[PDB]
């Protein structure tokens, strides 16, 4: 099972555990992740869903260049549409969760490997965490909700600049931009911080939390759903163009 | 007695909350008088500004009173709740759609909707000693009186979730950092002078141009707010039918 | 004599404002030339970026000139005003919907629409010495050339109302703080090398991917802006019929 699940004190922990691809995003992990998010969402008794990685070195490597290359080489678009469908549903199901959603970024989180977590209510990173948005050099458009979330979180102009620079950036920079909400210095502090955070969530009333999130989001989930569809079409179109195959090959 | 006073001075309408019994708390009686004052100001062609303030040193507004909310949770029907939400939502919408420059002066504490209604104003100025509270999380209710519309637009979604989770009394400095207020004055005298100067700057403008400017800047937002207020109403009414809310209000 | 020059260099179109007669003022003449330059750039498959700049050290653009505005105000038909708005509004929209990376280099002062049109660009870079002005409040007019769309989205509603109310000449530092510009360069030469480096970074990408990226990020905003430009025109036209506007322009 590409992801592990456990409920403790009325909170669901979803742990990415896919060493073969370093927590990479493909159709199989995606399907397993989606199932887990949906189970948490449908679980009346929990108040929170925590997304995390089991592996010290990384949170998620994101979509794998090797896997993308296969999609570029595929002339049917089926492989590409397949993986995007599942991962897009993961993003949407996180975004529309009635539970308080938190992502714990312990290690590096590249591309969609970070971006999917932008759908969470809060993102907390270890100091050592590193981030990367590499669409520009790859010759592709942003996906997995990135075109929706980035401008809304950090602003359009800063999004264009972040994508243009395509740098490995620090947790400090991510905090400054508002991509993440806070930084913990080490594993133990993160562990304590999370415990305290969930204690605070538990003092609320589950249906009130759900209504609150619903009201705050308003028409956003409808907008995101539409944007995910547009991202899909733009990316598929680009993946039919030789330049994209060439860049993926080179990489 | 009347709990909302009105006065025009030099082409500015001053709306003053005066409800000491309930510390300027929000109920249908105050709401009704407040709405009437807001509309009268919006319909007055000579004024360029509307100033909302409290006549009482200790507090701006305690917001909807716990005891009153407890009554609504105890009610047999939802008629009382819908009635007060109706009047107070209209206050919010009528401030928001005012053609006049709207300013709220937060002198003392402003809790829940006692503060949140004023988020519809063009500018919010607080005394340093002002304190603020958003306590929906512990109360087990959803945000109302526009708070679900204004908070994420002003401070961001992530920040709104965290503010609500913490439910702490917070300072004017914190309110300023978040953008909930636009500036702080240290005392009543300084505030009185600042307002004088600010209204002077406003008066140098042209009333119809000011109205056109506000209309353009807001675009479709007024319709969106109106719809959101309706949704807040339905969500809150649904929660007040659940025994947990009565239990929670009863304990507080 | 053409008031807008174009040159392609390093896979980028440089559009240069060269209108000393009006200190790079915005009229239908310069506007027509600028629009042609923008469209040419947007349809040029061999470039990745469009750079907008001024040839003159003293100013970027003095914006719509008071003298020209007065003429429109004194005119008994709305045709000349609607004609200039039509072309300039198209410049704004066509910058905003450009598939190329768009950068404005603000070297000297930029007043009103002279700055505001550039808010449609992906990046605004100013020389430290640049100065800015939004003077709608004193002029008695509503914001135009997209300003009513861009200002609240970039700096916030409350901050926009205050910016307009104060109508002060402000520094590049303040522009940067507000988010109206993205960065500051100390001098012409550093700016030249910065732009060179920036364009190199852009060139590392793939033109159709840049275009698709911008299209996705913008979503429905292009249609929103187009409608909003139409609203700005409708309101400005109504105000220019009023005696107060002519009086204020003359005074100025």
């Amino acid at each position: 099972s590409y992801v592990h699940t456990e409920i403790q004190n009325d909170a669901l922990y979803i742990t990415l555990d896919y060493p073969e691809k370093k927590n990479g995003l493909d159709a199989e992990l995606g399907t397993s992740l989606l199932e887990a998010i949906r189970a948490g969402n449908n679980e009346t008794s929990i108040h929170s869903i925590i997304l995390q990685s089991k592996h010290r070195a990384y949170f998620s490597s994101g979509p794998r260049l090797e896997d993308l290359l296969i999609c570029a080489s595929d002339q049917s678009d089926v492989r590409l549409r397949e993986v995007l469908h599942v991962l897009n549903h993961c993003v949407l199901e996180i975004f529309t969760s009635p539970k308080v959603t938190v992502a714990l970024i312990n290690g590096y989180a590249y591309g969609g490997g970070f971006n999917m977590m932008l759908a969470c209510d809060r993102r907390i990173a270890l100091r050592r965490a590193k981030f990367l948005e590499n669409f520009h050099k790859m010759g592709i458009s942003p996906d997995l909700g990135a075109s929706y979330f980035l401008p809304r979180i950090i602003g359009y102009e800063q999004t264009m600049n972040l994508l243009l620079e395509g740098k490995l950036f620090t947790s400090e920079e991510a905090l400054r931009l508002g991509l993440i909400q806070e930084i913990c210095e080490n594993k133990q502090e993160l562990q304590e911080r999370v415990k305290n955070y969930l204690k605070a969530v538990s003092e609320g009333y589950v249906p009130a939390i759900a209504a609150t999130k619903k009201l705050l989001k308003g028409k956003a989930a409808e907008e995101l759903k539409q944007q995910l569809e547009q991202e899909t079409e733009e990316l598929v179109a680009l993946f039919k163009q030789t330049e994209i195959k060439k860049r993926l090959e080179a990489l």
